[PDB]
């Protein structure tokens, strides 16, 4: 009986955020609709088939994927959780061959698997009872990043195993995961260059890099030439965790196989874009962490750009991996490098109910700190498509709400209407809920009256890091950054984040909870952005 | 009055029992016991406001104008005084039981609105008399006077809406009429008259009917009605087209590659082809209907959102169009269905033996003006086909790069009737696996969010507005598009394709339409 109240309470409260980030304006046939959507969510779950969707060229070789740092933190919660549940829908080889590689020693090593790796698996995959199906893939290895030697041995293991192959290609395929901090890639590469390349007579090496891929541009090309002499751009896979949403991956086709978008993609319609992110949480007592990397070095130099690119590359010449890439990085040529007036920067202080502390009372944050946990800037694209068109890039900690979406603003209806309309937008939301809706203006449906009586209406529309390392085992380049592409990206922001380390930009104060600056936002208001609400 | 209040109450209770009881008693049983738990600006006050409704006997009013005049009382769109006077040829000596037994029984939802019956009853008086007599429309003006006299205003005098539920033959006697003995008082008040059945069968005959009334009233006086210029989402094709700029840009012939406006019936002629038989489609909902939708698409922007300035671009658009030729229109006429439901055209008996009537027609029409040079409009009109469906089809040139056959043309549709809808067509990529993008799938892209379409048209005639009825050039240059052709029809030049009832019509239908820019992919 006790047990009856919980779920229809939590049930309604997911009904109350949907009714209120969809905003409909009848009211009533919008929560009959968008309560069906969920009822099926949850129920309807059952673990009787495994249907593998692999395709007949993924069957042929066998394959190895190695993951170092297996004991540390992102490696049990993101990586191998992800490959269950590619496994559970069927997405890996039959004879899937996974290889743990740390350096601490584990003794009892079946107790791990299910101490350490089992217990961070999800509730939402808790209706896989093939975990221990899935766990007889794994096996540990110890040894160390600098070792040609441990590499050798790791090599004569997955050679076992690759050997063991009951399909036609002989060799191998490595898919290698760096699950480790920067400042190992160059000697993991070195060691896997000389120690554990795929076996002459086939297969493929494929390299994944998470952390983040410098911190300038300087950093950024060192070390890439540390990596140029061990792979080249087809082996090298930057990861984004971004990339991977369906919404993101689906501005492309948005945009290109409809004239409808493709003939408003341009400086004489659109007037003013937006790409902004969102959170609700702090730094959460890890701000020493924070306070050398930055907003924009966080989430804005990477993530927003790589969103950035998408909306104003060019056509590109086919759908292959790479020619999407090159209009990528060729519009990341056409930007001018960010400077010092056309950015506004803020850090969050505590707020107004107390519940989260400032960025400056946590104990781990250096005394004096300048680092920026807010930024909002515009970019120029210097070309005939985007010449004058302002975009808007916002990140910010500790705000108002948690969303990630672009918002593009279409140049003003020029007077057909007057006041009673205004400026066409789409939106294109990826967090916290997938969602793509256009707002545009028709009559209110009650009576003919001037005409004049209108009203905005909307026109709506409705995991990420495992997709990304399919495409890592399909081959997919196309959601990858590349390297030309990353120093490219760099040269945008590097000045400016001169500017920021030697403390010529400094923030200013927020508290929690609120949008941020006052200054922002007019900052905003002074670079082609209207609105009405 | 503690026995006029019970008296009134059971008049009023029985008097919609009456009119609801269609089928063949136990019914009136049944809604007694359903009724048993059913528990304006300033200058509309200023003039005295009164509607005259010839031909009161006819078919029409009783059906369509009298049922819609109850719904603007119910929505509290007539003033508080408003006076209703019904004119008729007949004489009924069944002053009260008139109006309960005839009005009152196509009167919609009467389960909640039996109870402002009464008060809507109170507001309408009849007059007999015939639509020729001088004499009489002074006494009719005698009558109206009176009313407009007895208001309790600041402003003197009385507007005065006339409307014409008559057979075209009838209506330059009655504006000669109005003319001589009830024109509105000199003190002040206007006129506006209504008028409905089709205006003429081609340039001619229209002109010289225009003509006819132009000596009686003026085109600020004159309300062409038309059932579809006042539907909701034809009327809003004005605003999705300029209040915003993703649509402005695109509409033009270097984005759009075929438009279609087509008009879908299930029923025959019901027995009534020989009312029919003399129309044709082209005549009935083509030329007037179809039409009215393809100038509000193919309209320039308006210099203001002024009726007139709306009309004025309604008329210069369709000045740019070629009259319709032999080769650019197939038509059709059904025989009787597959399933032997609906008969055959040609099997009523009030269809003469041997008829070329085109009961199906599909036409198109090229606009000679920079914006639509070389964009096919294909208008579609067929009665006894496989559904009931009335939708403008926009299709959008694909630029194939760099997508190629993974992505077809985006599509625009706009339906009015059965069910309001307006929505886009594009591809996006399929939300399963990023593969190679190239699977993708065609999603369209749905609008969210008193009612009906003949209540708002007599309103924005009470309002003065005009914008959404024909105009006197509008007409003539209507015509002259459709004259030729139907000329040729009635020379017969072309004969119609027998097709079964049910079907889409003759297959000829489908290759026309695809052999100028339409494409399907199903
Ligand atoms: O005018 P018709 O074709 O007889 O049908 C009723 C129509 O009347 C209009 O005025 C309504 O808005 C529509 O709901 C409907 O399409």
């Amino acid at each position: 009986q006790d047990a009856y109240v919980a779920d229809v309470d939590g049930i309604l409260d997911v009904l109350r955020a949907q009714v209120l980030e969809r905003k409909p304006d009848d009211i009533f046939q919008f929560i009959s609709k968008s309560a069906l959507s969920l009822q099926k969510d949850r129920g309807a779950e059952s673990c009787d088939r495994i249907n593998c969707k692999v395709k007949d060229e993924q069957k042929s070789r066998a394959l190895t994927i190695i993951v170092f740092g297996a004991s540390g933190d992102l490696a049990k919660k993101k990586t191998f959780p992800a490959l269950f549940d590619l496994y559970c829908g069927g997405l890996l080889p039959p004879e899937v061959n996974i290889i743990g590689y740390a350096r601490t020693k584990v003794d009892d090593v079946e107790k791990w698997k299910h101490e350490t790796l089992m217990k961070y698996f999800s509730n939402l995959s808790e209706r896989g009872c093939h975990a221990e199906d899935f766990l007889k893939h794994i096996s540990y290895f110890c040894g160390a990043y600098d070792s040609v030697d441990d590499f050798k041995r790791l090599d004569a293991v997955i050679r076992e195993k690759e050997n063991a192959f009951k399909g036609p290609e002989k060799g191998g395929n490595r898919l290698f995961y760096l699950a480790l901090p920067p400042s190992v890639f160059a000697s993991v590469c070195e060691s896997i260059h000389k120690g554990a390349m795929p076996q002459e007579v086939g297969g493929w090496v494929r390299v994944i890099i998470e952390k983040p891929f410098g911190r300038d541009t300087k950093s950024s090309a060192e070390l890439s030439q540390a990596l140029e002499p061990f792979f080249d751009e087809s082996q090298l896979y930057r990861i984004d965790h971004y990339l991977g949403k369906e919404m993101v991956q689906n501005i492309i086709t948005t945009r290109f196989a409809n004239r409808i978008f493709s003939a408003v993609w341009n400086a004489s319609n659109i007037a003013c874009v937006q790409i902004t992110f969102k959170e609700t949480i702090g730094t959460e007592g890890r701000g020493g962490y924070f306070d050398n990397i930055g907003i924009i070095r966080d989430v804005m130099q990477n993530h927003l750009t790589q969103i950035l690119a998408l909306l104003a590359m060019e056509k590109p010449r086919s759908l292959d991996a790479e020619c999407i890439r090159d209009e990528k990085v060729s519009v990341l040529k056409c930007i001018e490098p960010i400077t010092k007036e056309n950015c506004v920067l803020g850090q969050y202080t505590a707020s107004a109910d107390g519940s989260i502390p400032g960025y400056l009372e946590d104990v781990t944050v250096p005394e004096g700190s300048t680092c920026p946990t807010f930024a909002v800037m515009r970019l120029n694209i210097n070309n005939d498509r985007w010449a004058g068109v302002p975009f808007i890039l916002k990140a910010g900690k500790a705000v108002e709400q948690k969303y990630v979406a672009i918002r593009i603003q279409f140049r003003d209806e020029v007077h057909p209407y007057g006041e009673a309309t205004q400026r066409n937008e789409l939106v294109i939301r990826a967090q916290p809920s997938e969602a793509m809706y256009v707002k545009i203006t028709t009559k209110v449906p009650g009576l003919s009256g001037d005409l004049r009586q209108t009203h905005q209406t909307e026109l709506d529309l409705t995991d990420a890091y495992e997709s990304l390392i399919n495409d890592a085992l399909l081959g997919n380049s196309t959601n990858f950054v590349r390297k030309d592409e990353l120093d490219v990206a760099w040269r945008i922001f590097t000045p400016l984040l001169h500017q920021i380390d030697s403390g010529e930009i400094k923030p200013i104060p927020y508290q929690a909870g609120t949008r941020g600056p006052k200054e922002a936002d007019e900052f905003i208001a002074n670079n082609g952005f209207k609105h009405q609400k």
